[PDB]
C-alpha cells in the first residue's frame, strides 16, 4: 500500500498545492506533517511572526480536521524526525514543495539521502514562485537577469505562469490510528505561551489560508482599482484601510498561492485593457517578489555585503548610538518613529513606509550599514523574506540594483504630503496626539509654550532630533559619491 507524508514548510495551504495532490493519489494514508523546533527562541524572531506561523498551522489543522484528517506537528529537527516516522508508518513516498533559501536546501538535501536510504520517494514540485526559476535562469542563456525590464521579457517570452492545482478531494486518506509518532499530545498546534514567549502578539493581521483568502477576495471587490494599480502612487501614511493589498506575509508563509493570485489578476486584465502594466501594476509587484528571487537564488552570499558579487563594497559606518535610537524609534523625527513603532506593533509597514526608514538609516542620514537594519526588520517583519528583505534593503542603501544617491527622502517632508494632519503619527506615537499640525514633524520647532500645553516636551517627553537632516544628509551624499567613484 501506499503511504505518503505531505512535508509543509512553506505553502501553508490547500489550494494550489501540488504535494498534496500528489501524497493523497492513491494513498492509503497521508501524513500532514510540520516540524517545530522546540528550542527555536532557545537560539531574533518576534511573538508577531511566529504567532501568525501557528495560526496558519491552527488554520491548517481546521481544514485538515473537516476533510477527516489531522495536522501533525512534530518536535525536533528534521533530520532526527523522518527516518523514524519513516519506516513507523510504512510511508512509501515523501511530498513537499520545492524551495530555494540557502538553509533550505542544506535540509532538504540530506532529507532526500535519509529517504533513499529508507527507500522512499521525493516528489519536490514547484509552486512557491510563479515559475521554475532555474528554467528561467536556463532560457534567458544561463545567468539571471540584473534589471527589471529585462526581467519582464524574459517572462513575457515564456508566457504565463502555470494555473493553480485543482482543490484536494473533499475527503482525504487519514493518518493510521495508534501510531506512537502520531499520538494527538504530542502532534498539536502550540499556543505563542507554550514556546516561550511572554509579551503577546499585537498584530491586526491574524495568519492562515481562510484569511489570505478573505484578504484577495476584499482586494478584487473593485476591479478597477486593481486594474489601475500603480505602486508609487499609494499612500504609505494610510493605516486604517491601507493602500496595497497586505498580502505579503501571506505570500511570504505560502498560505496564498501567488499562480492563484496571478490568475486572478489576468481575469480582471482581461476586461479592463487600459489597466498598468509592470513595473508599477499589481502583477508587476509579482514581478519584483519573482525577480528577487531569480536573482538571490542564483546569487552566492545574497544577503550579506562581502563576497556579494552584485553588492558594491561600501565603508559603512559602525555607530551602535544611531542604530540603537533607530531601532528604538526615538530619532527625533516622527515619521520616522512612527514608522518604527508600526514595524514593532503590526510587523508590516507599507513598501515607501520602509523606504523612509531604510533611506534614513542608511545612505541618507545615519550611514549605517543595510545589514543591520536589516537584522531588525528580519526579527519583528511578519512578513520577513530572505530574498526580498536582502535586494530591497540593497535597494534602498544604493548598494545593488538602484543607484541614484543623490535622491534622498527628507524624514520632515516625505509623510507630510499625504498626511499634512499626521493622522499616522498621532496613531502610533500618541504622545504627539495634542501637537498641532503646524510642528507636528519637527515638534522641536514648536514653541516652549505650545510643546507644554500639548503636553509633550522635546527632550522630556520626546526626544530632541539626534541628527540635523541637512547637514547629515550633505556628509552621506558626499561619502556614497566617493564610494561609487573609487570603484570600477
Ligand atoms: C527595506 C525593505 C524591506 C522589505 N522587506 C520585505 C520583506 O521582508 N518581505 C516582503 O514581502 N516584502 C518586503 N519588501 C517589499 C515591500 O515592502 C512589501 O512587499 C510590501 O510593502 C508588502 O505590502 P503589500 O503586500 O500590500 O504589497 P503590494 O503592493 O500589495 O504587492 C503585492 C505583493 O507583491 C510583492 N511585492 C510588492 N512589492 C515588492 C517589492 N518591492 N519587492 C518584492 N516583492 C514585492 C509582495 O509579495 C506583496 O505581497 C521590502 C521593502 C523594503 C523597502
Ligand atoms: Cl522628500
Amino acid at each position: 500500500v501506499k503511504n505518503s507524508i505531505i512535508w509543509f514548510r512553506k505553502g501553508l495551504r490547500l489550494h494550489d498545492n501540488p504535494a498534496l495532490l500528489e501524497a493523497c493519489k492513491d494513498a492509503k494514508h497521508v501524513y500532514p506533517v510540520f516540524v517545530l523546533d522546540p528550542h527555536f527562541l532557545q537560539q531574533k524572531v518576534s511573538v508577531n511572526r511566529y504567532n501568525f506561523l501557528l495560526e496558519s498551522l491552527e488554520d491548517l489543522q481546521r481544514s485538515f480536521q473537516a476533510r477527516g484528517s489531522r495536522l501533525l506537528v512534530l518536535r525536533g529537527k528534521p533530520e532526527e524526525v523522518f527516518p523514524r516516522v519513516f519506516r513507523e508508518w510504512g510511508v512509501t513516498q515523501l511530498c513537499f514543495e520545492h524551495d530555494t533559501e540557502p538553509y533550505a536546501k542544506v535540509r532538504d538535501a540530506a532529507v532526500r539521502r535519509l529517504a533513499a536510504e529508507a527507500g522512499v520517494e521525493v516528489v519536490t514540485p514547484i509552486s512557491h514562485t510563479l515559475y521554475d526559476t532555474d528554467m528561467l535562469v536556463a532560457r534567458n542563456g544561463g545567468a539571471a537577469p540584473l534589471t527589471m525590464q529585462s526581467f519582464t521579457k524574459l517572462v513575457d517570452r515564456v508566457g504565463d505562469p502555470p494555473a493553480p492545482a485543482p482543490d484536494p478531494p473533499a475527503a482525504m486518506p487519514p493518518p493510521a490510528e495508534d501510531m506512537p509518532s502520531a499520538a494527538p499530545a504530542a502532534t498539536g498546534v502550540p499556543t505563542w505561551q507554550e514556546v516561550g514567549f511572554k509579551e503577546p502578539p499585537l498584530t491586526v493581521f491574524k495568519g492562515g489560508e481562510t484569511e489570505a483568502l478573505a484578504r484577495l477576495e476584499a482586494a478584487f471587490q473593485d476591479p478597477k482599482w486593481v486594474a489601475g494599480f500603480q505602486k508609487p502612487d499609494t499612500d504609505p501614511s494610510a493605516w486604517e484601510k491601507p493602500a496595497t493589498t497586505v498580502l505579503s506575509p501571506y505570500l511570504k508563509f505560502g498560505c496564498l498561492s501567488a499562480r492563484l493570485f496571478h490568475a486572478r489578476l489576468l481575469e480582471v486584465y482581461r476586461r479592463h485593457p487600459a489597466h498598468s502594466q509592470p513595473p508599477v501594476s499589481l502583477r508587476g509587484q509579482l514581478l519584483w517578489r519573482e525577480f528577487f528571487y531569480t536573482v538571490g537564488s542564483t546569487t552566492p552570499n545574497f544577503h550579506r555585503m562581502a563576497g556579494n558579487p552584485v553588492c558594491k563594497q561600501i565603508d559603512w559606518d559602525d555607530n551602535p548610538e544611531f542604530l540603537a535610537a533607530w531601532r528604538e524609534a526615538r530619532t527625533g523625527f516622527p515619521w520616522i518613529d512612527a514608522i518604527m513603532t508600526q514595524l514593532v506593533t503590526w510587523g508590516w509597514m507599507h513598501h515607501l513606509a520602509r523606504h523612509s526608514v531604510a533611506c534614513f538609516l542608511t545612505r541618507g542620514d545615519l550611514y549605517v550599514s543595510w545589514e543591520r537594519g536589516m537584522e531588525v526588520f528580519e526579527e519583528h517583519l511578519i512578513d520577513q523574506d530572505h530574498y526580498l528583505n536582502a535586494a530591497n534593503w540593497m535597494w534602498l542603501s544604493a548598494s545593488a540594483f538602484f543607484s541614484q544617491y543623490f535622491r534622498v527622502y527628507s524624514p520632515v517632508v516625505f509623510g507630510k504630503k499625504y498626511d499634512p494632519e499626521g493622522r499616522f503619527i498621532r496613531k502610533f506615537l500618541p504622545v504627539l496626539k495634542d501637537m498641532p499640525a503646524k510642528y507636528i514633524y519637527e515638534p522641536w520647532t514648536a514653541p516652549l509654550e505650545v510643546q507644554r500645553k500639548a503636553g509633550c516636551v522635546v527632550g522630556r517627553d520626546y526626544p530632541a532630533p539626534i541628527v540635523d537632516h541637512a547637514v547629515a544628509s550633505k556628509a552621506c551624499i558626499a561619502r556614497m559619491a566617493a564610494a561609487y567613484r573609487r570603484s570600477k
